[PDB]
C-alpha cells in the first residue's frame, strides 16, 4: 500500500504520468492518484459546437458540428430567418449538452431570438474544420443523390453514412463512438471531483507511534476500513485507524 | 458473406478494408467489389520536420497505431534525411511513405534509398497533434537533462510507453506490436487457406 | 527471456561500430560511433531504450560501458545492467557488408543496408521466419499473457441490475462475469446465475 | 420557507456576530446552514 504510493510518487516525479494509469498499475484508489497529480507544480473541449449555413440546390442547409470528435447534425430550413435558426439551436441544445457555441458574423446569428435561446439555455456564444466537414458531406450527398426522391432524404442518409459508416483515425473508430467515449470520460471526471470535495471537507488528528501526544491537524484524503491516508507537511502518509481521530472541519 | 458485402456496398459504399474486417472475406474479392462500382494499411509512415531551439527535429509517425520515432538532424540536407529513412526501413517494415511537397524529401539520394528499400513514396489531422504532444512533453521534462537530444529521446520514451490513453487504454508500442502481429497472422492464414 | 539485450563493439575501415542484439530472436540494431566515449554510448543506449522495451542489458567490462552517463541512463530507464552470439552476428554483419559494399559510397550506408538485409531478407530457422517476425511474435505473446491476467478483473469490475421472475422491482448490483449473446452470467451473494439479455441493465455506476 | 430567514441571519451576524444555536433557535433555520454562516465569518469561530 505505502510501497505502492511511494512508487507512484517516484514514477510521477520521473515521467509525469496521468492518474488513470497510476491507479490501474500501482493498485491505489483513484482519489489518491488524483491527489498526487494535483500536487504537481509542473502538471498544472468536450462541450463545444460550431454552426454553419450553406446552400444546396435552392435549399438552405444548416450544419452543427461537434469539434472534438467530428459529429455532424444537419437539417434543412425553409428560409434563412432568425427564428428557424433559434429553433434548430434549441433542438440541438435539447438533445446534446451544449455549453459553448462558435459561429460566424452572420445576420440571422445576430438576433434577439438566438440571444433569448442562448440566454434560456445558458450557452456562451462566440463570434469568430467546418469547411472540411462541409466538403466531405457534400461529396457524400453527390455520391448517393440518385437513391432519394427529395433532398432531405439524401441529407439524412448522408448524415447517417458520415456518422456510423466511415471509419478512420488512430484506432479505427467512427464518430459516434468517439463522442460517446469523450462525454463518458467527462462524466467520470465530474463524479470523481464531487466525491473528492465531499471527502476533503474533513480533518484528522493523528498520533504517532511511541508517543502519547496528538500531532497537528492533517487533511484527510481517503478513509478506508483499516488504513487512513492523510496529507501533512506537503507529504502523504498512511496511519492506522486506531491512532486517528476524524473530526469535522469548518474552515471556509 | 459475399451477398452481404455486395448489399452493404450497394447501400452505403464502404471501403474494402472495413468490409474485409466485418464480413470476413479475403481482400481480393473486396478489392474487386470496390473496383466494380461506377460511383467509386498497417505499414504506412508519415514524415515531417520541425524546428526547436535552432535544431532540426525529424519525426516519423506510424499512423494506424500512433507510434513515434524522432531524431535530431545537424542540417536540412537530403543525405541525412535519406540516412534516417534508411535506418527507419532497417528497423521497421515500411511499405508506404507519406510526405509533403518539400525540398529534402524530393532528392536523388532519398529516391535511391526508396528504390533500394522498395517503398512507395507519396506526396500530399494526426501529425500536428503528435508534434504538439511531443512539444508539450519536451517542455515538461526539459529540466531533467542538459542538452536537447536527451530531452527529445526521453520525450519519445514517455510518449511511446508512458501514455496509456485513448478508448482502449493502450500505449503506442503495444498497439503497433499487436497490429503487425495480427496482420502477419492474417496474411499467413490467407496464404495457407 | 523475451526482454534481454546484449551489446558489443568492433572496428571497420578505421571506424567504430556498436551492435546491440536481441538475444531470443536475433534482432540486430547497429550504429556508427564517431568516438568511443561514454556520452555517445549512453545516447545510443537511450535511443535503443526509447525504440524497443529493454528490461535487462548484458555488456562486457569495457571502458565506455563503465561510465556514470551509462549508469544514469540505466537508472532513468530502469534497466538491470550486468557485466560478462554477438560474435557470430558480427561475422554475419561483416560478410554482408563485404557483399554489398559496391553499391554504397560512404560506410554508414553499407552498415545500415547490412542491418536491413540481416533483419528482413535472411529467412532461415525452423519455421522459415525472419528476425523481425520472431521478435514481433515473442513480444506479442508475452504482452497477451499479462494483459489477459489484468483484463479478467477489468471486466469483472462492472455492475448489473437484473430482474427475476414475477417481481416488478429491479434487484441489487450483482457482479458481471460474462456477457453472451442471449444470456448474462452474474454473481450475486456468492451465487452464480444466468439471466436473459432482456432482463438486465449493465452500468459502471460512477458513484 | 426560511430563505428570508437565511438572509436575515446573514444580516444579523454581519451586525452583531451571533452564534449558530442562537440564530437556529431564533430565525428557525436548520443547524447546518447556521453553522455554515458562522463558519464563513473570518472573525468568528464555531464552538
Ligand atoms: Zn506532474
Ligand atoms: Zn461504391
Ligand atoms: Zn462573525
Amino acid at each position: 500500500f505505502l510501497d505502492g504510493i511511494e512508487k507512484a510518487q517516484e514514477e510521477h516525479e520521473k515521467y509525469h504520468n496521468n492518474w488513470r494509469a497510476m491507479a490501474e498499475d500501482f493498485q491505489i484508489p483513484q482519489v489518491v492518484a488524483k491527489e498526487i497529480v494535483a500536487q504537481c507544480p509542473k502538471c498544472q473541449s468536450p462541450k463545444t459546437w460550431q454552426m454553419d449555413c450553406t446552400h444546396l440546390e435552392g435549399k438552405v442547409i444548416i450544419v452543427a458540428v461537434h469539434v472534438a470528435s467530428g459529429y455532424i447534425e444537419a437539417e434543412v430550413l425553409p428560409a434563412e430567418t432568425g427564428k428557424e435558426t433559434a429553433h434548430f439551436l434549441l433542438k440541438l441544445a435539447a438533445r446534446w449538452p451544449v455549453k459553448h457555441l462558435h459561429t460566424d458574423n452572420g445576420d440571422n446569428f445576430t438576433s434577439s431570438a438566438v440571444q433569448a435561446v442562448c440566454w434560456w439555455a445558458q450557452i456562451e456564444h462566440t463570434f469568430g474544420v467546418v469547411e472540411s466537414m462541409n466538403h466531405q458531406l457534400k461529396t457524400i450527398i453527390t455520391q448517393i443523390r440518385d437513391q432519394a426522391e427529395k433532398i432531405e432524404t439524401a441529407v439524412q442518409m448522408a448524415v447517417l453514412i458520415h456518422n456510423f459508416k466511415r471509419k478512420g483515425g488512430i484506432g479505427g473508430y467512427s464518430a459516434g463512438e468517439r463522442i460517446i467515449d469523450i462525454i463518458a470520460s467527462d462524466l467520470q471526471t465530474t463524479k470523481l471531483q464531487n466525491q473528492i470535495s465531499k471527502i476533503q471537507n474533513f480533518r484528522v488528528y493523528f498520533r504517532e507511534g511511541r508517543d502519547q501526544q496528538w500531532k497537528g491537524p492533517a487533511t484527510l484524503i481517503w478513509k478506508g476500513e483499516g488504513a487512513v491516508v492523510i496529507q501533512d507537511g506537503q507529504d502523504l502518509k498512511v496511519v492506522p485507524r486506531r491512532k486517528c481521530k476524524i473530526i469535522k472541519d469548518y474552515g471556509r
